[PDB]
């Protein structure tokens, strides 16, 4: 629905590499509108015709959404080559590597505001009956004001709920499990979940009631919220409306974030 003329894009600088090509920063400018900043995903010569429709599957599903915590589709370039998806440019890049860079350097309140934006984007996706399946801190992007936005549209054992591993039943409740792992990643400044362990070590521990402990300095009520998301029984996990309001309660009552083991 958003076919964009190729003379309207100036590619400026490579900034990353997604699974099927380079990712660049750039400028978009169409007649009658302001110039804006965009990220540009490309797919260069040499690919199948179902590989092309899977690249562009990202843009079709992404053009469905409109929410301040979901990355925006500016448009596509298909009628020519190279093929392109244009999205919103995100100054502080991926969330896990942004926090490792900034380790120990943001307040609990700021970290909670990140998690509340991600939960809000999750709450909106669940309301539209879209199940993400790949929620992880590496698929959340951060802009100049620290606003967090879910990307990656279109299995990661340690982010995935038990019943989704065993039976391939992927729901919003299994996304809630993945969300609790994102809480842990955020509160541990981008440490890798289950550090040392292998995928089968992780699965064996979970089935045997092991759960990631609180990160150093982590409020007790954030950890409980993680443990609520990690219940074996998928129907006892909080849904995302409940998650966002638990976090809102923390932000209005910041004396509850001072208490720790
Ligand atoms: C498998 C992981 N997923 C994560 C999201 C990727 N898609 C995507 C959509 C829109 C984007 C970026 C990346 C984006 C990036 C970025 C590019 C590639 C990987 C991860 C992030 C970006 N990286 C940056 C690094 C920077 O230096 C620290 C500054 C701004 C950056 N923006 C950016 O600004 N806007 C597809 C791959």
């Amino acid at each position: 629905a958003k076919e964009i003329d190729v003379s309207y894009v100036k590619i400026e600088e490579v900034i990353g590499a997604g699974e099927f090509g380079e990712v660049c920063r750039g400028r978009l400018k169409a007649p009658g509108k302001k110039e804006s900043c965009v990220a540009i995903k490309t797919l260069k010569g040499g690919y199948t015709e179902r590989q092309r429709r899977e690249f562009l599957s990202e843009a079709s599903i992404m053009g469905q959404f409109e929410h301040p915590n979901i990355i925006r589709l500016e448009g596509v370039v298909t009628n020519s080559m190279p093929v392109m998806i244009l999205t919103e440019f995100m100054e502080n890049g991926a969330l896990d590597s942004f926090l490792r860079l900034n380790d120990g350097q943001f307040t609990v309140i700021q970290l909670v505001g990140m998690l509340r934006g991600i939960a809000s984007g999750m709450r909106y996706l669940a309301e539209m009956s879209y199940v993400h399946r790949d929620l992880a801190a590496r698929n959340i992007l951060v802009n100049s004001n620290l606003v967090c936005k879910v990307s990656d549209f279109g299995i990661p054992i340690r982010w995935t709920a038990p019943e989704a591993i065993a039976f391939r039943k992927f729901t919003s409740a299994s996304d809630a499990w993945s969300y609790g792992i994102v809480m842990w990643e955020v509160m541990s400044f981008g440490e890798r979940p289950y550090w040392d362990m292998s995928n089968q070590d992780v699965i064996n521990a979970i089935e045997q009631d092991y759960r990631l402990p609180p990160p150093p300095d982590c409020p007790t009520s954030l950890h409980q919220l993680m443990l609520d998301c990690w219940q074996k029984d998928r129907n006892a996990r909080p849904r995302f409306p409940q998650v966002v309001s638990a976090l809102d309660k923390m932000i209005r009552n910041p004396a509850s974030l001072k208490i720790v083991a």
